[PDB]
């Protein structure tokens, strides 16, 4: 039962005019949030890295062995790299579509640990989505290559800071209006169930709110006037009656191997149940992308009975199951 | 036809970007095509450590774009329905780089304005060009921002220039394998100007218009370039059983939905001059971009015919102008 805190995070106006990564001796620093997750997922590492300065930061998972990926991109803001079936890495940053050079530096990073290896096979990859910071902060520092390289070597195998750090040091929501817009944070959860495991990271800056299991609105749109939260579409239909008168970046990792055809669905599955806990969603505003990715690991059984029915143990199933962990991931994010 | 480029065998283990001091330099290629496209630059850099280089697009004002990817291997930042710059490089995917390097320059000089509407939008494709040579130092940050800044308008560097320093066709075997270059043409009719640039790297190889195989799979011991589907049809009988980067620049106003047509209708047409194309091997990646300056009539008719004046017909014309590029980049 996630403990969201009901006290409002209000971003607040940005200061306009401010400096960009030069004007700063940009220092990476390791990014610990509020929380550490710890989780046992071998060949799965996390680093977070940020500058103060901006704040911004970037989240990078590390997949040395390098993993199959579906990408499921939705809404008309989306920012992303390389966008590959298999990555070494995906790299999670701030800073916009600037942000995206630090996945550049991890990729750079990964071509040096490689002795500088060039065959086809041999080539690194990396996946790279970004969120919109800038409104949330007065300065024009973003996620840069050294930054990228710095949260892979800050990578440790089986921790995820939770809040704000990495990429989530100035994630926001509920932007119907930016005076009710609140910070978030990133968020990981992470369930193993019998030899399977899934891992849910997320950083929300959606122009939504979080929302819990409840059907409560408990981060975004915070009215400082009445000192609550309401859904978006009260906003929006109030709106209407008035003037027509008569981004969340996010990734599921698994051990459980899917065809190309069954992750790609799957991505979709995921991605879509996160308009539960996130509303509205995959608007035309926000770069909704997710990515899910397969360690390949093991094998669901061949046929798809239980005693809990015909059809229960398919990645349909484990679906469903990765949508309650995702979920479970965007309230560590926004608590 | 033209004397062979055979690319040679790579030889591994060579030196990468940290082993030097990297000096940008402005590439010239062979020649340079002139051209009058308002508000639209070009700028080539290469590093000669390489080689290899990339190529950049800039159009400060920013145009709407359609991208169309095609193949197993697409190597695409960005990929944006709007853009102040395309970048292509070499370097596969880690010449991505080059695209944050122009992204970051174009916030420098946009005074670190950071409003939705001013965010300086860099789209950026690659080809994989590292067997061609036998360095791996690829383009960078600091080489996307050289091209950049060299870019002037109304200029293109034919040849082994920028993101085509290393490119290269016909590779049903590498021995076979053959430098081809970076190309570029350019057509005005009437008000409507069209650019098209292209970096071919295919799998296959370059054809002209009589059907003659002019660059790739030349095979040293014949002497002779050969299509490739008489060495994979050969091939299947005896053992069964025993990328390209382009864009397309134009000044007519096109919607959405037009543009993005347009953009696969020029695309397609490329396997006229790239054969095979658009394979599982290629990340094969066409953009098209309108200044949105003209519009076409109301009307499609013309003493041509009825339906003659449209974006079909401006896609067919595009087509060739592409031919053309292609062309130029394997001659
Ligand atoms: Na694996
Ligand atoms: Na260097």
């Amino acid at each position: 039962g996630i403990a969201v805190d009901p006290a409002p995070r209000l971003a607040g106006p940005p200061v306009f005019g401010g400096p960009g990564n030069d004007a700063f001796d940009l220092a990476p620093v390791r990014s610990t949030g509020r929380e550490m997750l710890r989780f046992d997922f071998p060949g799965v590492s996390i680093g977070a890295a940020h500058y103060e300065e901006g704040p911004t930061g970037a989240t990078v998972i590390h997949i040395p062995a390098g993993a199959r990926t579906a990408v499921d991109a939705r809404g008309g803001a989306v920012g992303l790299s390389g966008g590959y079936d298999f990555n070494h890495a995906i790299c999670l940053a701030g800073g916009a579509g600037y942000g995206l050079e630090a996945g550049a530096g991890v990729s750079g990073a990964l071509l040096e640990r490689l002795e500088y290896r060039t065959g086809f096979a041999e080539l690194q990859l990396v996946s790279s989505a970004v969120i919109y910071d800038f409104s949330a902060r007065s300065t024009a520092v973003y996620p840069d290559k050294a930054l990228g390289r710095a949260a892979l070597e800050f990578a440790v195998p089986g921790e995820f800071p939770q809040g704000r750090a990495g990429a989530g040091m100035s994630a926001s929501a509920g932007k119907v209006d930016w005076d009710r817009t609140e910070i978030t944070g990133q968020g990981a959860a992470f369930r193993r169930l019998g030899d399977v495991r899934i891992l849910a990271v997320v950083v929300p800056n959606p122009v939504g709110v979080i929302v819990d299991r409840a059907g409560t609105v408990v981060r975004g749109n915070y009215d400082a006037q009445t000192g609550v939260r309401r859904h978006p579409v009260f906003d929006y239909q109030e709106a209407f009656a008035e003037q027509v008168p008569p981004t969340t970046i996010s990734a599921i990792v698994t051990n459980v191997r899917m065809s190309p055809v069954e992750l790609n669905q799957f991505a979709k599955q995921v991605h879509s149940s996160m308009h539960r806990g996130i509303q509205p969603f995959h608007t035309d505003m926000d770069g909704d992308t997710l990515f899910a990715v397969t360690t390949d690991e093991i094998d669901l059984p061949t046929t798809p009975g239980s005693s809990r029915g015909r059809l229960s143990v398919n990645a349909t199933a484990l679906g469903a199951i990765a949508s309650e962990v995702m979920w479970d991931a965007v309230l560590e994010a926004g608590k």
